[PDB]
DNA sequence: ATATGCTTACCGTAACTTGAAAGTATTTCGATTTCTTGGCTTTATATATCTTGTGGAAAGGACGAAACACCGTGCTCGCTTC
């Protein structure tokens, strides 16, 4: 992921809509070494990452209404802190990073 | 004029995979051991035969002494010369 002639630090999804988008029907979650072949300027490592936060479906987002609070409240009462601790691993998709 | 907060590029460790080197109880080839089978000597009385030693023979070898071959020589025979 790093010193590499080929790969691309952009911040933008130039072409990316499509190069990394195709793999979602193309192959299951997992084999992430075949695609960076055909993908040029992306590493597997940021791609992974990329894949997961862009098309994930069930997240808790939206603007704070007065309902959320008592989703927090159960969300830190499931299994703990939940946000780096060892908890974290079970939690579904619910890792610290967010 | 700037903070809540999302997005996410890049800096970490934990369990699983693919292949090579070292390690573990298996079987077969080949060497080794141990089961045969016959001989190694010891005795006694018995004996006819048959191959081997102790005779013989003698072919196979050189070295020796006299004879013969010619040829010198003076004897014992010849001669010219005075």
């Amino acid at each position: 992921k790093s010193l590499d002639p080929g790969l691309k630090k952009g911040y933008w999804a130039p072409e990316e809509d499509a190069k990394l988008l195709q793999a979602v029907a193309k192959y299951g979650e997992q084999d992430w070494f075949k695609i960076r072949e055909e993908v040029p300027g992306r590493s597997d490592a940021q791609c992974r990452d990329r894949y997961l936060r862009r098309l994930h479906f069930s997240l808790k987002k939206g603007r704070w209404n007065l309902k959320e609070e008592e989703q927090l409240i159960e969300l830190i009462e499931k299994y703990g802190v939940g946000h780096w601790a060892k908890i974290a691993s079970e939690l579904p998709h619910r890792s610290g990073s967010q």
